[PDB]
Parts: structure tokens; sequence; C-alpha cells
């Protein structure tokens, strides 16, 4: 069969994906420029993520083409278009790695979010991250390529001029390059820390909820020993425990609710010094009436705000992991080719099949925020409406 034939089906799928990475990726950025909500250090970092996704159809799907035709041209220009792709990868990655470091931080410690990440700190950031992916996604430009052994029998078969190689990705990059360099310490080795920054997430999250439930049990278990307590001591072993209990769940309305709360608790605190028994026992009641109209109103506010913190992680999660999905296919096929002589390549079927599946990852993304965040749902709807 003509190879034109089945390059014509790879052709159209590469662009239907650049068209859907453009328009989705551009209503991000626009929700992020309108929604003032949507405006803090988490949302930037998603808006450098949707920056790489649209310069992916952009620049790199066409590029992704004019590979595949096989083209002549000097090695060097062939080698950054093959190479401008690791670029956005790389810078992809260190988005990815960015916002799982800011969902920990909010996380780990509240009360310190606002004073150690702001608005500048972060744009320097994204800065910082983008020079970093062009040196490394171009570091074959700098002589670690296959420009001095070029292949000149295929360069002859389509006339290509002095100095001119036939365009192929595995013909130029160096696989070692891919496979050690890309693959393991740029690729892996990021892909791996997430794993362990999102189960330390998903840790402390679930442990402050033991502890919310710990000290619920505290106040309720205690105000039963007090119930039925013989002596003046035991209500001051159970208001005691509930004393501490008290002061350990609250590290407006939220300081009010204990002061009423941690007051009754030595009013009845210093009858039970005194000796007084049953005075003590009928001063200790009056904090079920302050525990139903203050203290269970916080228990559920937190619980509220660490599910939502978890819902936030969750999502980020899951575009990491659909990064992981999406390219992995790609560098196995690269493990393969470079670490097995004895196999036969990968045939060409398969090559465009794990190449549309990279490039697959660009159009994803917005999909999941629709789906999982409900700010940048309603602001999708009020672009598409107007
Ligand atoms: C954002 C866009 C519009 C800016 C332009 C970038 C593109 C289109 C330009 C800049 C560098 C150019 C490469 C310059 C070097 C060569 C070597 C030659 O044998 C074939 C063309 C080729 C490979 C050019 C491809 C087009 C190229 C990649
Ligand atoms: C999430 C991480 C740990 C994924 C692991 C991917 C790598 C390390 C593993 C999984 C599949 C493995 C390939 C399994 C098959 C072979 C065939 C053999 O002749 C050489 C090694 C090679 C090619 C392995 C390379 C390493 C490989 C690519
Ligand atoms: C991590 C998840 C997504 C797994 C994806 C499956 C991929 C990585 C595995 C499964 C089947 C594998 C193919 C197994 C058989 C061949 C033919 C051989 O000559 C080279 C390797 C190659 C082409 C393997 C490529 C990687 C392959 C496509
Ligand atoms: C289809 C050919 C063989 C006729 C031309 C060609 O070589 N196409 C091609 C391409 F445009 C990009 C890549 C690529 O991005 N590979 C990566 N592995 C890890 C990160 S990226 C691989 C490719 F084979
Ligand atoms: C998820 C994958 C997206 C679905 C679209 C898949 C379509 C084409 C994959 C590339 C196949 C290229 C054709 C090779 C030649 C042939 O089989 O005729
Ligand atoms: C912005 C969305 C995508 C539309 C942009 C147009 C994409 C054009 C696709 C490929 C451009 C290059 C085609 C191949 C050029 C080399 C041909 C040759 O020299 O034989
Ligand atoms: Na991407």
């Amino acid at each position: 069969a003509p190879p034109i034939m089945g390059s014509s089906v790879y052709i159209t799928v590469e662009l239907a994906i650049a068209v859907l990475a453009i328009l989705g990726n551009v209503l991000v950025c626009w929700a992020v420029w309108l929604n003032s909500n949507l405006q803090n250090v988490t949302n930037y970092f998603v808006v450098s993520l949707a920056a790489a996704d649209i310069l992916v159809g952009v620049l790199a799907i066409p590029f992704a083409i004019t590979i595949s035709t096989g083209f002549c041209a000097a090695c060097h220009g062939c080698l950054f278009i093959a190479c401008f792709v690791l670029v956005l990868a790389q810078s992809s990655i260190f988005s990815l790695l960015a916002i799982a470091i800011d969902r920990y931080i909010a996380i780990a410690i509240p009360l310190r979010y606002n004073g150690l990440v702001t608005g500048t700190r972060a744009a320097g950031i994204i800065a910082i991250c983008w020079v970093l992916s062009f040196a490394i996604g171009l570091t074959p430009m700098l002589g670690w390529n296959n420009c001095g052994q070029p292949k000149e029998g295929k360069a002859h078969s389509q006339g290509c001029g002095e100095g001119q190689v036939a365009c192929l990705f595995e013909d130029v990059v160096p696989m070692n390059y891919m496979v050690y360099f890309n693959f393991f310490a740029c690729v892996l080795v990021p892909l791996l820390l997430m794993l362990g920054v999102y189960l330390r997430i998903f840790a402390a999250a679930r442990r402050q909820l033991a502890d919310l439930e710990d000290n619920w049990e505290t106040l309720n278990d205690n105000l039963k020993v007090i119930e039925k307590a013989d002596n003046a001591a035991q209500v001051k072993d159970a208001l005691t425990k509930m004393r501490a209990a008290a002061l350990d769940a609250q590290k407006k309305d939220f300081r009010h609710g204990f002061d009423i709360l941690v007051g009754q608790i030595d009013d009845a605190l210093k009858l039970a010094n005194e000796g007084k028994v049953k005075e003590a026992q009928a001063a200790a009641e009056q904090l079920k009436t302050t525990r139903n109209a203050y203290i269970q109103k916080y228990l559920e506010r937190a619980r509220s705000t660490l599910q939502k913190e978890v819902h936030a992680a969750k999502s980020a999660a899951i575009i990491a992991g659909l990064f992981a999905l999406c390219w992995l296919p790609l560098h196995i096929i690269n493990c393969f080719t470079f670490f097995c002589p004895d196999c036969s390549h990968a045939p060409l079927w398969l090559m465009y099949l794990a190449i549309v599946l990279a490039h697959t990852n660009s159009v994803v993304n917005p999909f999941i925020y629709a789906y999982r965040i409900r700010e940048f749902r309603q602001t999708f709807r009020k672009i598409i409406r107007s």
C-alpha cells in the first residue's frame, strides 16, 4: 500500500488533537483572566500548564507531522524541531510538581501558607522552570547528538544536499539521552516524587480528621464521667482532660465559642477543688448547651474545609496520573529500542498510536477542571453563553 494513505489517518488525527488542544486550554486561560476567585497561586501553575498545552497544538503537533515526512534538512534544524516537544514536556513536569507542593503546603501549615507563598514569588518560579525546561529539552543541541555520524545512504536516497539529512527522530536524538537523561532522571524521578508528595498529603489530611473525632470523643466521654462520678476528685480528672482537649481543638464566632466552653470548665473546676461535688456536676451540665451551639459548628466547619482540600488534591493528582499514563508507552518503546537490540523495532502503526496518545494529554486537562472544580465549571458556562 502507498505510505501516504496510512499517513493520511495520522495527520488528520494529529490536527484534530491540535484543534482541541488550542480551544480547550485557551478557554482555561480566559476563565482565569475573568474570574477573581480563580486568581491565586495554584491556578497560576494551572495556566503555566495550559500554556505548554497550547504550544503543543501550535508548534509541537505541526513539528511532529513534518518529521513524519523525513524531509531534507540540516542536522541541527532537524534537531530543534525534534527536541522542542521535550521542552514542553519538561515544562509540564515542573508545573505538576509545583501544584503538588502547593497543595502540600496548604494542608500541612495552613496558618503559614499566606506568609510563605505569594503572587510575585510564584511568577518567578514559573520563569525559572521554563528556562530550565528549555535547557533540559535542548541538551542535544549543545553537542549530544548524532550529527557527527549521519545516515548518508538514507540522505542520498531522498537526494538531500551536502550537510542535509533525512529528518527522523531516532536518527538525530541519541537513545541514551532519551532513556537515562530524559526518561529516568528528568521524567521518572519527578513523577516518583509527586507520588510521595501526594502520599503525605492524603496521610496528613486523614490524621487531622483521627484528631478531630478524638477531641470530640474526649469532650463527650468525660461528660458521662461527671454524670456518674462519686467524689470531687473524679470530676477533676474528667474536667482536666476536657480542658486540655478544648485548648487542643482550637489550634470572632470561633473565639467566643471556646470563651464560654473553657470558662464553664473553670467554673466547675474550681468547685471541684473546693470539694463541692454536686455543684460541680451541675456546672458541667451547662457545657452541653454550649456544645450544641458553638462546638458542633466548628467540629462541622473543620470537616467541611478539610474535605474540600482533599477534593482539590484528588483533582490535582488525576492530572499527574493522566500525564503518566499518556507518556509512558512512548517512553517504554524507547526503552525497548535502546536496551533490546535483538528485539524487532516497534512497528510504524504503534509508533503513530504512541505519539497521538502522548499528544492527547493536552486535551484531557480542561475536561478534568470542569468535571471536578465547581468554580471552573461555572466560569466556562458564562464564556460559552456570551
Ligand atoms: C512561533 C513560530 C511562528 C516561530 C518560527 C519557528 C519555526 C517556524 C522556525 C524557526 C527555526 C526554523 C528552523 C530553522 C532551521 C531549519 C533548517 C532547514 O534545513 C529547514 C528548516 C528549519 C528546520 C527551520 C524550521 C522552521 C523553524 C523551526
Ligand atoms: C513506573 C516505572 C517504575 C516504570 C518502569 C519502566 C521500566 C523501568 C521497565 C518496565 C518494562 C521494562 C522493560 C521490560 C522488558 C525489557 C526487555 C529486556 O530485553 C531488556 C529490558 C526491558 C526493555 C525492560 C526495561 C525497563 C522497562 C521499560
Ligand atoms: C504503562 C502502560 C500504559 C503499559 C503500555 C504498554 C506498552 C508500554 C507495552 C506493551 C506491549 C509492548 C510491546 C511488546 C512487544 C513489542 C515488540 C518488540 O520488538 C519491541 C517492544 C514492543 C513494541 C513492546 C512495546 C511496549 C508495549 C507496547
Ligand atoms: C514517524 C517517523 C519515524 C517517520 C518520524 C518520527 O520520528 N516521528 C516522531 C516524532 F515526531 C516525535 C517523537 C517523540 O516525541 N518521541 C518522544 N519519546 C519521549 C518523549 S518524546 C517520536 C517520533 F518517532
Ligand atoms: C493551529 C492548528 C493547526 C493548523 C496549523 C497548520 C498545520 C500544518 C501542518 C503541517 C505543516 C507542515 C507540512 C509538511 C511540510 C513539509 C512538506 C515537505 O517539505 O515535503
Ligand atoms: Na502537556
